[PDB]
């Protein structure tokens, strides 16, 4: 598995957006970190050996949470509020990290270092482990893991459609799982209704779904928030939606820019009407969506909030003091 | 991980209960998988080296469907039904299966035969899998895995509650995910749900949990199926509930010794008013539930007809034709 050499490893694009530029350089190919890595009990080891216990309740029952952040031009994006998101997670959870924050900050920073990537996407997950024996069901006998994974930045949409925008579609085979089941405010592997959103997206020949929540209102999408905004004003869901960290950017951007930005309930009559609609997440920053089944979001093309909100967001990722924490390679 | 030599592995207990013997054998101690092993990318191994890939969507975002099913006095129960179930569920998923049903219980069977285990618990797993490289998105580029484990059987409930009886509790912290974001009848491990109910069945002092759907009407339990029998009619959820192989066997039971057996809604009233209430589940049979929420089930005590259908359960693992299917150790 993940047999490429360090000359096959994809690293950096050329992306045709003035406002997102690789770094230029070469991975060391003497080094067999170089160009993604994980750390796992303690090694750090390359993809081809990355591997956790089958019986690691992670797998075995999702019993895990996680987070990804990314880095850019040798930095950290928000590295303290993503492993204080993570943290309050495992706690939702009654899992206790084994380590630290500063510990998983640490190791996670060091692990990229290994991998030699300036733009990269990092996993951190933390389990609820295993136990002395192997098919022990007693949940409170596991002792928890953090797994780590460095890789080359994803991105969730192609460079063309951040900057010409994608075409959303409602989804109404599933509804995003209600709170009173599984908690979207806490990040988690469980995805069952997120890819069954996406299979549908496929069915009905979209590129990417919106959910809803179980009162019909706006939730989010496979792995992204949405943003709404009309005569000025920046709206994204409250409830059914990951706390997302490009989220809390975009809105404090909204805000710098002189827009009031807020967390409420949305309604699918104001996602049609809206002046402009974009998604956000960490693997992949920020995008237009210039339709919603079919239907275009006013003139069809990426409005003036939203181009303004992409650029500086590229823009916080290469001049930032307090977002930015760098990699030492 | 699992560093227990074979002597350490604790693979037969005395269980004071008739009806329920384990064999008399010794594990070969020169058997490097004697009591316990996985079968991973074409490997049998200990479960020390039993490691699966952490870009596995399996993990990622579990991507998986599953059966477990066991081997009592050296024949595997209802494996034909198991198998059959695992692929339909797969097909749900739109997973497709990179063996035929026959080549995994094949594989399953040799893998047991090399554990020597005569009473197991067998876990197959298949995964959306993995692409060429790590950090894929596109869902539709993975290739899916087959993983399986054997280690010795595991019990649910124990086994003085077997025949006295477990305390059951109404969740009320959560609901049984809806069909239309995660379906329950396609087994999985997306267990953020089902683990809230055994940690609120901790919170409150209970032993078990008994989920509600959406509706607020019985579901089924973290792992096992629920039977009410009143007026000498069985009946067993048939909508929020796994279509559980023991509940099967529950069933044709209850229909040979002359009672009606039916799926079909239950209500909360219908569960506390029961004559009798009971569990059941792969990895631990069948048990009696003797209250609700600490109200008594008829008069507190196991009732004739759990009674009868646990034993003839028991009965069926050791003569059976048509369910029993023998490893060739
Ligand atoms: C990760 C995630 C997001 C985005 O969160 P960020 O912190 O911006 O990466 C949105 N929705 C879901 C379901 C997610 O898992
Ligand atoms: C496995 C399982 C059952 C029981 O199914 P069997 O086929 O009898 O083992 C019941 N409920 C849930 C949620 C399960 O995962």
């Amino acid at each position: 598995a993940f047999s490429a050499d360090t000359s096959e490893i994809v690293y950096t694009h050329d992306t045709g957006l003035d406002y997102i530029t690789y770094s230029d350089y070469e991975l060391d190919p003497a080094n067999p970190l170089a160009g993604g890595a994980a750390w796992i009990e303690g090694a750090f080891v390359p993809p081809s050996e990355a591997r956790i216990s089958i019986f690691d309740q992670g797998y075995l029952h999702s019993d895990v949470t996680y987070t990804v952040f990314h880095v850019w031009n040798g930095n950290a994006f928000r590295l303290d509020d993503h492993i204080e998101r993570l943290f309050s997670n495992a706690e939702s959870m009654r899992i206790i990290p084994p380590l630290t924050q500063d510990e998983v900050k640490e190791i996670a920073l060091e692990l990229v270092a290994k991998t030699e990537l300036r733009e990269a996407f990092v996993s951190v997950s933390i389990t609820r482990g295993y136990s002395s024996t192997p098919g022990e069901r007693d949940i409170t006998k596991h002792r928890p893991q953090v797994y780590m994974y460095a890789v080359p930045y994803q991105w969730i949409v192609p460079f063309d459609r951040i900057r010409d925008g994608v075409h959303a579609m409602v989804a109404q085979s599933v509804r995003r799982t209600p709170r009173s089941s599984i908690d979207p405010q806490v990040k988690n592997f469980q995805w069952g209704d997120l890819i069954r959103a996406v299979q549908e997206t496929h069915d009905r020949g979209f590129e990417a779904p919106l959910l809803l929540d179980g009162d019909g209102l706006l939730a989010e999408g496979s792995g992204f928030n949405v943003v709404v905004i009309k005569d000025g004003v920046v709206r994204s869901p409250g409830r059914a939606a990951l706390p997302g960290i490009t989220r809390k950017t975009v809105l404090e951007i909204a805000e710098s820019l002189g827009h009031e930005a807020i967390l409420a309930d949305i309604t699918l009559a104001e996602l049609l009407d809206a002046d402009e609609v974009l998604g956000c997440t960490t693997a992949g920053g920020v995008w237009p969506f210039v339709s919603v089944d079919g239907n275009p979001i006013s003139d069809g093309v990426p409005g003036p909030i939203t181009q303004s909100i992409i650029r500086r967001y590229w823009e916080l990722n290469v001049e930032s003091s307090s977002l930015l924490t760098p990699v030492q390679y």
